RNA sequence: AGCUGUAAGUAAGCUAUGAUCCAGAGAUUUCCGAAUGGGGGAACCCAAUAUCUUUUAUAGGAUAUUACUUUUCAGUGAAUACAUAGCUGAUUAGAGGUAGACGCAGAGAACUGAAACAUCUUAGUACCUGCAGGAAGAGAAAGAAAAUUCGAUUCCCUGAGUAGCGGCGAGCGAAACGGGAAGAGCCCAAACCAACAAGCUUGCUUGUUGGGGUUGUAGGACUCCGAUAUGGUAGUCUGUUAGUAUAGUUGAAGGAUUUGGAAAAUUCCGCUAAAGAGGGUGAAAGCCCCGUAGACGAAAUGCUGACAACACCUAGGAGGAUCCUGAGUACGGCGGAACACGAGAAAUUCCGUCGGAAUCCGCGGGGACCAUCCCGCAAGGCUAAAUACUCCCUAGUGACCGAUAGUGAACCAGUACCGUGAGGGAAAGGUGAAAAGCACCCCGGAAGGGGAGUGAAAUAGAUCCUGAAACCGUGUGCCUACAACAAGUCAAAGCUCGUUAAUGAGUGAUGGCGUGCCUUUUGUAGAAUGAACCGGCGAGUUACGAUUGCAUGCGAGGUUAAGUCG
RNA sequence: GUGUAGUGGUAGGAGAGCGUUCUAAGGGCGUUGAAGGUCGAUCGUGAGGACGGCUGGAGCGCUUAGAAGUGAGAAUGCCGGUAUGAGUAGCGAAAGACAGGUGAGAAUCCUGUCCACCGUAUGACUAAGGUUUCCUGGGGAAGGCUCGUCCGCCCAGGGUUAGUCGGGACCUAAGCCGAGGCCGAUAGGCGUAGGCGAUGGACAACAGGUUGAUAUUCCUGUACCAGUUGUUUUUGUUUGA
RNA sequence: CUUCUAGUGAGAAAACAACUGCCCGUACCGUAAACCGACACAGGUAGUCGAGGAGAGUAUCCUAAGGUGAGCGAGCGAAC
RNA sequence: GUGAAAUUUUAGUACCUGUGAAGAUGCAGGUUACCCGCGACAGGACGGAAAGACCCCAUGGAGCUUUACUGUAGUUUGAU
């Protein structure tokens, strides 16, 4: 997975190259994860409780994981994040220069 | 680090004090069902006895036990005295299922071939029933042989389509030798020796224990001396270790440009590899993701080794006076079966009935039977491996299928449906990358539709990828109301066009000529026979033998098989 | 080159070729549009092959060799779709008319009036058998031999009360099961004791009212059967209790 | 069910009062559009009640209580 | 208003005397005939439905008879 819920993320695909942002909802067991301006999408809402209106409506739509990177944010770039064995658990530890996530 | 199944939704919550999830151990498990207290139309009803409960008590509630048969033991018992049925109580084990597979037996067909059919074959197969095991069955020579011998059993190659059998017809069909896989041998009865019991014949007979002994070169008992060792295991659920099966952990290297809605595409310039197998991501990725090559890892449970400890088993030499060496057995007649062998000249092996041997100077066999010779010792048991199968789990592969194929069944299928019953048995996969699954207006009761929107694409709008043919429609360029047309082709005026650019395309007044297609037949338009039309499926193949042509490698030579490493 | 010669054909023999799927190596094409579909006035002696226009949107060609579930117009073939007959035959015995409702819509629904049909039954109660069709409120896509606002249809909610009634906690008939037991290649066959088995025997409640649906069940009134407790009246278990 | 004895075997009758009484079936159709016949089918379905006038009568004709007007019609008034 | 069926090689489907597998809508030579329907009849399409029930064959079946062949359940007789 190596994305969680908090995670600043780089968008390498998909229509939506170099634009960053933040994990909103992580699904795994079918591997998507939504972040914040990213995948716009306009629903025509029927006229309902919430919203009485119809309005058309822009939400975020799922992604898939390989079309996300993660974030230094030591230092500000793109890491094919590795494991490491820091003591009693497994932080991630980036690629590039060695940081600490 | 998210979570409360399929499955949208809302309400309620859970979770860094480590949920949900994965893996190993445990706990609870309603009612029927061998069904087991009795009864029964299965998933129901009604009991007995003890204990404890609710109400003043009656009824009500829960707990435990109560079937049949046999194997051991007590008691009771009595036609009949003594004790034997019997009864009572306690105790031991059984009883049903199947993996539509493999094994061993009991019982056991017809169509079919013989161009008919009786002996024969199809066949000891199909089906029924009993009895098991992870394998079963067979197994330690009364053998095979025939000089010169070899020494348990099973399985495979070759012997060989041979010797044989057969209304000598259709057909059935071995075995030893030789080459290989795996290897392995043990335990009793008897004669004798002791202790206990009985008849104590007080003769020594019976019995039970324990000891002694297991064979063809005949062995044992029995007598006499040595030793009292030396080698073994096919036993333990006893410990100690090592490995492995069931959750896992780690795991290398990329940017930019052009087309796109989207790049993994294209063009530059880089990097990694004990990792270029595969799957996924908005099209086709060695460098995005899951992984692969490597390296590490178990609190619990199971298996397999190894060595510990315990259990069990096993001794020489010499003598030959007497004793032992499996009985209604071997074998004979009779009637049937089994052996390739159908009574045949018929050995060998079984079954039913009757007759009935010897005891080592003895017995069985060498395909009727006799003689010499040679090889073995039946009428008592046990025994791993090499062999056959796959309901199930794990990981893989395929000049195997791709929704009329592949299982009957890719989807909620042995279901819907049919038959009283056993039983018979279908059709049905595909929106897009992501539901972003069409807010809002308008006609319309609704259904349906037209704009506007989402979308790269709505002729991708839920009957949802592409979307052929029969069949049903709309528009139009050319012809048709004096005409007998297997429906065409050859000839051809006019009218409208303008192509893969060439002795062009469409239609067609009028003339010439002309009795469909398939099969079967001496002969077809036949009034002989088949097709309603379109689409899809739907017929000389494979294994083992035999023979001839072509070709290739060696040639008076050619050539391996089973099997072992891979 | 050039001469000579031959070239109908069923059963059948011989020879050479076209095309489909897959495998192997080499070389290729593809979002700047592959397979598939449609149209075209093109090429070779044949089977057959190219090229271009439109649709369509993810994989396929070419060469050499190999292996086959390799070629379809007929089996009164098998499966699906659609025709002809044809807007034809039929619409499954029996009498309706008007007014007003209701509603987008009416011969076919509701209401009213007159008429008419059966009446040892086309009326009332029950046993089988069916298995929610019963009632209340909504709907009109499919069933209804037409129509349909309606329904035994679809959706949602809700209805079946027992000491006395029928059965069990009672008895047995035909029949069946049958501890022991008697027979039989296995399987199993038959049967004693004992049981199971209503169509039969035996046995304590009547009248009226109540709902949208239940009524010897709910309610009212008057009863009945068998038992249990509490104050209310005769003692040797011998048995005169 | 009524009796009689064999029989284990305090002292039970009846006052009245007050209480206890288990499981299963109960809607609906039922000479029918709800069952048996593939059907909303001119067939089949055991039992009880089953009225009036005449009339021997459950026969026949018209009728009471009670139920029904049947699931395609409007025209014309030829052959057959 | 609703709405089938058996059948069907494609059909622009005339009459006579011939001819022919020996009785023709479709061949030959002649005669009659404008195109499309609607209600009736049943001469023909060797008309439709049942791959002849009559007859022969298959070295085909099945059921039945007997002094056809071969066997057998059953009844009886003798030895043991």
């Amino acid at each position: 997975m190596f994305v969680k819920k908090g995670d600043k993320v780089k968008v390498i695909t998909g229509k939506d190259k170099n634009k960053e942002g933040v994990v909103l909802a992580a699904f795994p067991k079918q591997d998507k994860v939504i972040v914040e301006g990213v995948n716009v999408v306009k629903k025509h809402q029927k006229p309902n409780q919430a919203a009485p209106q119809g309005g058309i409506l822009e939400v975020e739509a799922p992604i898939h994981v390989s079309n996300v990177m993660v974030i230094d944010p030591s230092n500000g770039e793109a890491t094919k994040v590795a494991f490491k064995e820091v003591d009693g658990k497994k932080v991630r530890v980036s690629k590039k220069t060695g940081e600490v996530l």
